């Protein structure tokens, strides 16, 4: 599984 | 919807 | 890239 | 945060 980051403030973190 | 970035090397883009 | 589904109603779709 | 499922075979879980 990869770590994905979005910005929305702070980081939205997808595992 | 958000733009997500991972890396694995280079970037991996998520929508 | 994988298609990810969550439920929140309808499907939240991650590309 | 949501629970996401993909498949690739078997399930791939995202948080
Ligand atoms: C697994 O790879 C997962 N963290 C991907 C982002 S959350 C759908
Ligand atoms: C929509 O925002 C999509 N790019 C990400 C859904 S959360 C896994
Ligand atoms: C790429 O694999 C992408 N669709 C994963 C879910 S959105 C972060
Ligand atoms: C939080 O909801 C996390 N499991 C998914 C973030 S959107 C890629």
């Amino acid at each position: 599984a990869l770590v994905f980051f979005a910005e929305d403030a702070g980081a939205i973190i997808g595992l």
